[PDB]
């Protein structure tokens, strides 16, 4: 990608449990089932396809974004708010 | 507040955009990764950081032998 336009953000580990960074982001709506219990997991599965950086999922007010995929997981991501 | 950024960004791109207009250079190409591992000079991991003008260039993450990702804040020192 180009460089970004620095906005507000976060960059998060993707083994952070998935209520916990639902809960900081104030979203109240997600999966509860717990099939993926990190959110890095989640972004995987809205994935689909294999991750790689630069990967992004688009959910509630926020763009998750892959920063590095390690060991065959997310091992860092950024949040910020979406732009569309 | 802070800024992330891919170390193959290209150096110059990177000093204009925060305002730095005196930088080290040399005959070669440059990019923000290659500047910061000039400076580190000990090999690139995670955690380390260049200091220099009114920012902290931190690695995020190596890839490939090089400095993938970079995060920029100010510096506090
Ligand atoms: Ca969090
Ligand atoms: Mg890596």
């Amino acid at each position: 990608n180009a460089m970004r336009r620095n906005e507000d953000s976060w960059l998060i580990d993707g083994a952070t449990p998935l209520e916990d960074v639902m809960r900081a982001l104030n979203i109240h709506t997600f999966p509860r089932d717990e099939n993926y219990e990190t959110i890095g997991g989640f972004m995987m599965y809205m994935l689909r396809k294999i991750p790689k950086k630069t990967d992004f999922v688009l959910y509630d007010k926020y763009k998750f974004e892959i920063i590095d995929t390690e060991n065959f997981r997310i091992d860092q991501l950024m949040v910020s708010f979406r732009k569309d």
